[PDB]
């Protein structure tokens, strides 16, 4: 098309930044006040719709596919207690969880069990934490109300499920810890946080204090535990031997991942419970790392320690003389879950962002491992007395699936126990697979490639997503834009963890972060031919998309293989690093970027700033930019400025250009469900029509 478009204005204005007169022509649009800038964004919007208006049609279908798929029942793990299955379900139209119980693994119609939905006439509050019993008469459970302590906590029975009179009042971030037929310790502080003389607005809520609390009592009839008198700035929590003739103690000092192990001998059942706390024996008093209780066994108790090992190792701990042994040395990866039953440690590792499953006798340690499918942990049920286990995988095209086995030989006893349905799925016709190939310079890097059994080819719709920043990877897990993507058009779906984020946690950002960090949006392009090379797709139409940092990088990568792509996405992105650090809170992420005051930050970022690098003359591939037009996550300016510059830059080489924007009134309040369904709807419908995907008909 050789169409015009609005003059997108420039000005002489120009900082003259670090004795370079840099031109800034649209120092216009660095401002919504404008009215330049609101009839700018207006235009861009009328512009992509009249774009989008011939093919509004199948916009509207694939639209509605998309909504089509927020709905949605979804199960969790279950437990085989007392001879019933007890488990979590959901319907779609309600905001909390229900639980019930099942009389076996083929039940037809369960039996409710746990409404939160119920009690309250707003019904908001919500299980925040569960506990059963040793005689398992009883389920203690918190339910929390919007979150402030002002709160109605209520407890139902199980072999007749009416409400005793019995609450726990003044508590959060409990963590219930029940012994035998008595009771449960809880948290709360001293005062009960009384109104009338009461200040500090409810900040850090200081004194931490666990006390006992036997049912039928009333609240008085309480024996105090334990309750920090010297550092009252701290959050402690306790639990039960597995003997529940003992308990442990775990405390934390703010949020710092640095614990410190202390047991204690509980009073026997004879005696009922003890005037005074016991002797509470002090094992680890220090802030080295994160430790966590997983069993015991006599005189041996098992935690995970990240103690000299970020990666989290396992290791038992002794009491009556303290010499020490390990029992798994940390692997080259970081843990997700992990649980001790019977004899076996049964382990999850996050390797390559996917959780693997091992199990290890107490005489051989080798990781025996299970053919689970490509995915990762989402949820973990186990019990040391009761040989079931089972667990929960989440995946891309793997909505959520709950599995069960034993732990005799986990061999073939592995088994579906329940698939959640979203309509029109058949699961097994889309395989996921991971596949490592060779970086610019010779690092293997991993991509996650979802595609059909052998259905696509050179002509198949290619399309790659990445973030890569922060420290945050991009673990898999479903999303409905993605089913769209798998079953209503026939494409495949590439995701590649590029250097940066926290696929492999510190490391990996030191590979990709700041001065170091330009070799990265080299490497993606790499992926890039890698992809082409093998077979999968071809250059001549392909897709990228990403999300902030991500919305960065592929936008990027449009320079050093401007041509190589054929349509790109980028949302929320940070799209000048010249204004970095002047606007919002984007000067938060100086760790990843630098100030554009320092010589040597501002020497490695000015020969990649996207706002610095689009030439005219070259190959673009087609792009689209949806923003905010006051989302204070990124400032919206950079966009606008990106698509002003080559709107009125390189008009009649490759793009076009493509401006999706979130103009509308009320700035400050939460998103609703309906702009995020129908942008999700229009990038889909975007990228359907130009890498030319074929619409399932």
């Amino acid at each position: 098309m050789r169409s015009v478009y609005p003059l997108a204005r420039r000005s002489m204005a120009a900082y003259t930044m670090h004795n370079m007169t840099v031109p800034e022509p649209y120092d216009y649009l660095e401002d919504p006040e404008n009215p330049e800038t609101k009839t700018f964004v207006n235009e861009q919007n009328a512009f992509f719709e009249e774009y989008f208006a011939s093919e509004a049609e199948l916009r509207k279908k694939i639209f509605e596919s998309i909504s089509n798929s927020q709905d949605y029942p979804r199960t969790s793990n279950p437990s085989y207690i007392n001879g019933h299955y007890y488990y979590y379900h959901n319907s779609g139209l309600q905001n909390q969880s229900v639980l019930m119980r099942a009389m076996s693994l083929t039940d037809t119609a369960p039996s409710i069990f746990l409404d939160p939905n119920s009690m309250s006439s707003d019904g908001t509050t919500a299980l925040k934490a569960t506990a059963w019993s040793e005689d398992e008469s009883m389920l203690a459970y918190s339910l929390s109300d919007k979150g402030s302590d002002w709160q109605r906590i209520h407890v139902r029975r199980a072999d007749t499920v009416e409400d005793t009179s019995d609450v726990i009042e003044w508590a959060k971030f409990t963590a219930i810890a029940w012994w035998h037929n008595l009771g449960f310790f809880y948290t709360r502080y001293p005062a009960l946080q009384g109104d009338v003389d009461k200040g500090a607005e409810t900040d850090a809520a200081q004194d931490a204090f666990i006390c006992f609390h036997r049912i039928g009592r009333p609240q008085d009839e309480d024996v105090v535990i334990l309750s920090v008198p010297e550092h009252p700035q701290w959050n402690m929590g306790a639990s039960v031997s597995d003997c529940h003739s003992y308990v442990i103690v775990v405390l934390f000092d703010g949020c710092e991942p640095h614990n410190l192990v202390w047991v204690a001998e509980l009073p026997s059942v004879e005696k009922g419970l003890g005037s005074e706390p016991l002797v509470f024996k002090k094992l680890v008093n220090e802030f080295a790392g994160r430790y966590t209780y997983l069993g015991n066994e006599g005189s041996t108790f098992y935690f995970v320690t990240t103690r000299d090992a970020p990666r989290k190792k396992i290791v038992s701990i002794d009491i009556h003389t303290g010499q020490e042994t390990v029992i798994v040395e940390q692997q080259r990866s970081v843990l997700s879950q992990a649980a001790l039953v019977k004899k076996t440690l049964l382990l999850a590792y996050l390797e390559d962002v996917k959780d693997v499953f091992y199990y290890c006798r107490l005489e051989d340690p080798t990781l025996n491992a299970i053919p689970l499918p490509i995915g990762t942990i989402t949820s973990f049920f186990s019990d040391r007395k009761k040989d079931f286990v089972s667990f929960k995988i989440t995946s891309f095209l793997l909505p959520g699936r709950s599995f069960f086995l034993d732990i005799n030989d986990p061999q073939s006893s592995l088994r579906v126990f329940k698939d959640d349905t979203v309509e029109g799925l058949l699961v097994d016709d889309f395989v996921t697979e991971q596949t490592f190939y060779n970086s610019s310079d010779g690092v293997r890097i991993p991509m996650f490639i979802v595609y059909r059994k052998g259905s696509v080819s050179s002509e198949s719709p290619l399309l790659l997503y990445g973030y890569g920043g922060f420290n945050i990877p991009l673990t898999p897990a479903f999303s409905s834009s993605r089913m769209v993507f798998l079953r209503d058009l026939g494409g495949v779906l590439a995701v590649l963890n590029i250097r940066g984020g926290g696929e492999y946690g510190e490391e990996w950002h030191d590979a990709g972060r700041r001065a170091c960090k330009q070799n990265c949006f080299t490497d993606f392009i790499e992926g890039a031919k890698f992809l082409h090379r093998q077979g999968y797709g071809s250059p001549q139409t392909t897709a990228i998309m990403g999300g902030s940092n991500g919305g960065l990088l592929v936008a990027a990568v449009a320079n050093q293989a401007p041509e190589l792509f054929r349509c790109v996405v980028c949302r929320v992105g940070v799209l000048d690093m010249y204004k970095f650090h002047k606007f919002t809170i984007g000067h938060a992420w100086k760790s990843d970027y630098g100030d554009p005051e320092k010589e040597e930050d501002f020497r490695v970022l000015q020969q990649y700033s996207p706002l610095h690098n689009i030439k005219s003359g070259i190959k673009y591939p087609a792009i689209l930019v949806v923003t905010g037009d006051h989302d204070d996550r990124v400032v919206p300016l950079h966009s606008l400025k990106y698509v002003a510059t080559l709107q009125h830059m390189n008009p009649n080489e490759g793009g076009p250009f493509l401006a999706r924007i979130e103009v509308a009134a009320g700035h400050g309040a939460g998103k609703p469900t309906s702009k995020i369904l129908r942008e999700a709807g229009d990038i889909y419908t975007f990228i359907a029509k130009n890498i030319n995907a074929s619409w399932k008909e």
